[PDB]
RNA sequence: ACUGCUCUUUAACAAUUUAUCAGAUCUGUGUGGGUGGCGUGUGGC
């Protein structure tokens, strides 16, 4: 509940920067000093903000075609949760396929449009050939 | 050291009972506008 609830708090900073176009350092400083968030472990916050590496844009380019909803109309909350759900095993692979998938779908279940997690899980079929440690 | 192991492919609708044949006017800035109340005292006649 310390590394688990970590991601459901850094998705906030991710979306925040995405709307603000600031630096990730700015948004992380403001998020931490904004509310004392202990559901995230500080180092896992550091890892999730390192989850703004260029490869993240890359995991947007791979799963681009087989998206049941187009890129230039997807919700920013969906953009962030998608980046995280694909990055869970881009390099980190802290937990295997099912664990990280369920993590992304549930700990971000309370942010979508009542159905978004369905289609993000459905696009996760295109996530298979890059999430190899099944 | 010893919770976590895919939930399966982005919204799921309101308007609704006679009656219809759709069926004259865009003027101002002519003109003025832009000491006193009371008390008391003093005198006078």
């Amino acid at each position: 509940a310390a590394r688990r609830r970590a991601r459901e708090c850094a998705v906030q900073a991710l979306y925040s920067w995405q709307l603000s176009q600031n630096d990730i350092a700015d948004v992380e400083y403001q998020f931490l000093a904004e509310q004392d968030v202990k559901d995230v472990d500080v180092l896992y916050f550091r890892e999730l903000l390192a989850g703004v590496a260029t490869n993240t844009a890359y995991l947007d380019g791979l799963m681009k075609p087989y998206l049941s909803r187009l890129l230039e109309e997807l919700g920013q909350v969906e953009k962030a949760v998608l980046r995280i759900a694909l990055y869970e095993l881009s390099k980190r692979s802290d937990v295997p396929y099912k664990v990280a998938i369920n993590e992304a779908i549930e700990l971000a279940k309370s942010f979508g449009a009542e159905d978004s997690h369905k289609f993000v899980n459905g696009v996760l079929d295109k996530a298979a050939p890059v999430i190899r440690p099944n």
